[PDB]
């Protein structure tokens, strides 16, 4: 089975043929910015032409939210000229093979899940802690995507009803307490200012103020994990992203989780897939859909 | 098909034959307390005899948690002598038919979902706000139960990291700020003491202190609903229970929810099934599983 996988990001569009989880014929180009909507139709025409006859199906990971084949977002302006872009329709102009679309965190979730023992692990959550907090949720071995592609936006679940206002407008989201943006909102105000990277370095040197800031983030992620375990019977959580993978961070998350009653505990491990997670995860998911009907 | 439906509670065991969603031969007995574990094997044998040959399958709703046919709980001591009771095995002694088990809030969820237009509503949550807070979660038209029957315990998701300690041991659960037990933990300390029922009465008379207490509960339920909408793409939430159905409560929940950004919104409405929700929901779910 030959998959044309596309990974459409904020800056780069990666494309490849994926066969048996193996990547070939890589290309990377800039995500259209000038006349973005018009330009994207051209780009997609170009990509599908370049790979003509090379694929049995198309799988597309994209930042934002996929709502019935259309690119959208909680705040649509974060996508600029691609807000409400008719992604599946534009690709279908150029091929009659099946086309599956998911968002980039859902694709990364699938990349990490494909290597699991599916008999042992059927309820699985990927959390990325980066500039923001994103998630992808797999229950009974199947990714949650219906009906409108929003499932997995667990960065926007409540962390503290007295916490800061989130970028989305809700008071106290996980993302407003735990994300890199949230760490930098505090560390940038220090005298002198520090980046999140510098805050982590001080944390590893036992600076008490920097430690408090990292603990604020890690404890919020621990409480999200506990919610997922008790609300959904999640069995395993994998954590990635620049903050999620920072040295010392996941051990702190797991320390907070383990202080809670035993029925909130689950397997928590670091993400193992890198740049190609979107291509591989999207390819795995669409094939899974097709195999299942 | 003909369903023998059992609803096993902390005080009463109800049984009945359910066919085409209609109940026949409703019977109700006391939940065993003396020598409870031994006694329950007898009770179940008695019930299976009374309805012998009248059912194609058995469906059992129970308080607590169903883990691979065993009756359990987050704190199994809350079940007394029925902790870790081998429920499915005990019933299977007396019949060869299929047996499905789910917990009582999950069954209530299915009772409310059964009447929905399932083309339009596939992601559905039932929340009961009573002495505690419980839930049942349906996604893509199917109830969540795997692997260990815990899914839906959303009363133990976080409401406030600086809130009270929950009965389960976690700090700040929805249940520890929103449930009737949490309302009473505050109203019982008033001078003079008040019950939640009296707190609600004062709330409806614009007593500011009682209003703050009821608002604390409703706001926590609203934030739970928002978490489910944004985390799971839930389309409808139905709220029941003595607190949930109290006059003026759900309007207050919907008022807090509607003040959040619109992408947290969904349909929120009162529970419409009563005492038979466990029997009817369990019968519907097991039939749905049988397909
Ligand atoms: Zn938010
Ligand atoms: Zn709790």
């Amino acid at each position: 089975m030959r998959c044309l996988a596309l990974d459409i990001g904020g800056t780069k569009i990666a494309s490849a043929i994926v066969t048996d989880g193996k990547i070939e014929q890589r290309q990377q180009i800039a995500t259209p910015q000038a006349d973005a909507a018009n330009a994207m139709h051209d780009t997609l025409a170009n990509i599908l032409a370049l790979y003509a006859g090379q694929f049995d199906y198309v799988a597309v990971a994209s930042t934002g939210i996929i709502n019935h084949g259309v690119l959208t977002a909680l705040n649509p302006k974060n996508l600029g000229g691609l807000a409400e872009f008719p992604l599946k329709e534009s690709i279908a102009r150029h091929t009659d093979k099946p086309i599956g679309l998911l968002n980039d965190v859902q694709a990364a979730a699938c990349a990490e899940y494909k290597d699991e023992d599916k008999n042992a692990v059927q309820n699985f959550v990927f959390i990325t802690v980066s500039t923001g907090v994103g998630g992808g949720i797999i229950l009974e071995r199947r990714l949650l995507t219906e009906p409108n592609g929003v499932a997995g936006h667990i960065g926007h679940t409540l962390a503290d009803p007295n916490g800061p206002v989130c970028g989305c407008g809700r008071v106290g989201c996980v993302e407003a307490v735990a994300a890199g943006r949230a760490i930098e909102a505090v560390s940038s105000q220090w005298n002198p200012p520090c980046t999140p990277k510098q805050a982590f370095e001080l944390f590893r040197k036992n600076d008490e103020k920097a430690t408090a800031l990292i603990q604020r983030s890690a404890s919020a992620i621990a409480n999200l994990i506990a919610d997922l375990v008790i609300g959904l019977d999640v069995q395993k959580v994998v954590v990635g992203g620049s903050v999620g993978l920072a040295e010392g961070y996941l051990p702190l998350v797991k320390q907070y989780l383990n202080t809670m009653p035993h029925f909130y505990h689950c397997t928590v491990e670091q993400a193992r897939h890198g740049q190609d997670a979107g291509l591989l995860g999207a390819a795995w998911w669409v094939a899974d859909c097709l195999k299942q009907g």
